[PDB]
């Protein structure tokens, strides 16, 4: 089971001023206001501190079929973008727990702009770890033609697929769905599909 991953220093994952600057609700401002630059900047300081970003995959080999170890991906959107593939990839992205302990530490402290600003970084920070990987194995992989990019819960693809992927990767990384909504754990933890023809 060959279930390769990367350890990406936080401050080494770069996001674009303005999809920051949107997530933060400073969308379109050719700055963000003088009266919040050090909150943000603490913000983005704390989560560079408890951040731990890791991002995983597994290649299958399908040829065309859109169902391997354990899953079967069922909807319309699957098939626009995955279906006649030679080989699909399965991504986890994750920044760990200890992002999870400091937000909650936060809203207990009752600084819950700061909060705010945290797990809007956050979100972004773990959508830019995975994109830097997704981007690399393009560059690599010169033979082939990768889809788009499609995660659970997006159109048509089941949400329950959560669950299946958490299991692929629970013994390289701590990660679970321990909801029944399918819901990961840490909470910032993300996952998608690339095809590959």
């Amino acid at each position: 089971h060959h279930m390769p991953k990367v350890e990406i220093a936080p401050s080494e994952i770069k996001i674009p001023d303005n999809v920051l600057k949107a997530k933060l609700g400073f969308g379109g401002a050719e700055e963000i206001p003088e009266e919040f630059r050090k909150t943000v900047n603490r913000a983005y300081e704390e989560l560079l501190d408890a951040a731990k970003p890791v991002v995983l995959w597994r290649d299958f080999e399908v040829d065309g079929s859109l169902s391997f170890d354990d899953m079967r991906l069922t909807g319309e959107l699957a098939t626009k973008h995955l279906s006649g593939s030679k080989i699909i990839t399965v991504f986890l992205a994750t920044l760990g727990k200890k992002v999870d302990e400091k937000i909650e530490e936060y809203f207990r402290k009752g600084e819950d702009l700061l909060a705010f600003f945290i797990d809007g970084i956050a979100s972004e920070m773990v959508e830019y770890a995975l994109r830097k990987v997704d981007a690399e194995l393009r560059m690599k992989r010169s033979n082939l033609e990768g889809s788009f990019r499609i995660s659970p819960g997006y159109g048509d693809l089941p949400l329950s697929l959560n669950k299946k992927i958490a299991e692929i990767f629970k013994e390289e990384v701590d990660v679970n769905v321990i909801e029944d909504s399918y819901v990961l754990v840490p909470r910032k933890t993300i996952t998608a599909f690339v095809g590959w023809r």
